[PDB]
C-alpha cells in the first residue's frame, strides 16, 4: 500500500483527479469505479476542471459506482444516481449509457445485485476503483463483519453509517436503512485502488488501517491484500496515525 499525506483537502483532490485522469488517458476505454459522499467532491470538481484546462476527454470511458441506497429512485435528490449526474456526468463528454449504478428501486434487489456483479465482470472489471472509508472502516457499504469474498449484495446499514450520512437528508427518519453495494471481492478485483481519506472524523479509521491488522471487523483492511493501492490522507485525517 502506498500512503501519501496531503497538506490539504484541495491537494488530495488535485492528486486524485490527476491519477484518475492518468487512467483515462492511458486507456480511453477505461472502466472507472467511482464513489459518492463528501470525500470525492473535490476530485470530481478538479476532473471537470481538467476537462477545460487540458481538454481531457471522457468520450470512451465506462463507469461503475460502488453503491446506491435501497428504495430511492434515480431522480431522488438523495440517490447516488442523482449525486453522480449532478457532480460529474452532466459536466463531461461521456456516453451517458456507459455510466452504471445499482438500481436501488428495482423490484427484486437480490436479482439486481446479481445482474450488477455480472455486468462488472463483463466490462473486464475496473481499471481503477475510487474508494472512501467509513468512520468504522467500511468500504462501499461493506460494514464490519463482511466477508472478504463478498460480491455485490443488499446490506443493512450500520447505525454509525446512518448517523454519519444524516447530514445529507431532510431528517433522520428519511435516512435509508438498506443499500446495494459492490462487495469486497468486487472491489479487490480492480486493477488499481485509490482510497481517499479526509478530515478528523476519519482519524481513528486511518490509525486502524495503518496499524495493519487484517480482519473482517475493519473492512478496509482487506486492501492490505491488494497489489496496487494508493491511499491519500489529509493532515486532519492523519492526526492519530500510529
Ligand atoms: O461507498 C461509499 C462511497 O460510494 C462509502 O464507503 C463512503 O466512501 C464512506 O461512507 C465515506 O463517506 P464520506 O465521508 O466521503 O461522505
Amino acid at each position: 500500500m502506498k500512503v501519501m499525506e496531503c497538506q490539504t483537502y484541495e491537494e488530495l483532490s488535485q492528486i486524485a483527479a490527476r491519477i484518475t485522469a492518468d487512467t483515462i488517458k492511458e486507456k480511453p476505454d477505461a472502466v472507472l469505479g467511482l464513489a459518492t459522499g463528501g470525500t470525492p467532491e473535490g476530485t470530481y470538481r478538479q476532473l471537470i476542471r481538467l476537462h477545460q484546462t487540458e481538454n481531457l476527454s471522457f468520450q470512451n470511458i465506462t463507469t461503475v459506482n460502488l453503491d446506491e441506497y435501497a428504495g430511492l429512485s434515480s431522480d431522488d435528490p438523495n440517490s447516488y444516481h442523482f449525486y453522480m449526474n449532478d457532480r460529474f456526468f452532466q459536466h463531461i463528454d461521456s456516453k451517458p449509457s456507459r455510466h452504471f449504478i445499482p438500481n436501488g428501486n428495482a423490484d427484486d434487489l437480490e436479482a439486481e445485485c446479481r445482474r450488477y456483479e455480472q455486468l462488472v465482470d463483463s466490462l473486464g472489471d475496473t481499471d481503477i476503483q475510487l474508494l472512501g472509508i467509513g468512520r468504522n472502516g467500511h468500504i462501499g457499504f461493506n460494514e464490519p463483519g463482511t466477508s472478504f469474498k463478498s460480491r455485490t449484495h443488499v446490506v443493512t446499514l450500520n447505525e454509525q453509517t446512518r448517523q454519519a450520512n444524516a447530514r445529507y437528508f431532510p431528517s433522520i427518519d428519511s435516512v435509508p436503512k438498506k443499500a446495494l453495494t459492490m462487495g469486497i471481492q468486487t472491489i479487490l478485483s480492480s486493477k488499481r485502488i485509490l482510497l481517499l481519506i479526509s478530515g478528523k472524523s476519519k482519524a481513528e479509521a486511518v490509525r486502524k488501517l495503518l496499524e495493519g491488522n487484517i480482519s473482517e471487523d475493519f473492512p478496509a483492511s482487506a486492501l492490505h491484500l491488494h497489489s496496487d493501492v494508493t491511499v491519500l490522507i489529509d493532515r486532519e485525517a492523519a492526526s492519530l496515525r500510529p
